[PDB]
């Protein structure tokens, strides 16, 4: 029942481009960054799951 | 030309699974988690890119 805390460095290319998929989708969403990454990484994961 | 400090809060429950797919490909990869996301985003991201 506690959010972990990930640290992970990347290339400043893949920030902007995390901001451009939301802004064409809308531009004002609940969740932030953090929440697309970690949804992203949830079906990857179960995919490779089944086989 | 420098790497960007990424910055997101994951469920404990992603961790383990990012940890179990390395596992049953390996166990001692050079580069670390924060590659495995990086590669993930990229790849979704161009994808939507096309359309």
């Amino acid at each position: 029942m506690n959010t972990v805390r990930w640290n992970i460095a990347v290339s400043p290319d893949v920030d902007q481009s995390v901001r451009m998929f939301i802004a064409a989708q809308g531009g004002g969403r609940k969740g932030d960054l953090s929440r697309f990454i970690e949804d992203a990484v949830r079906a990857y994961l179960f995919e490779r799951a089944v086989e």
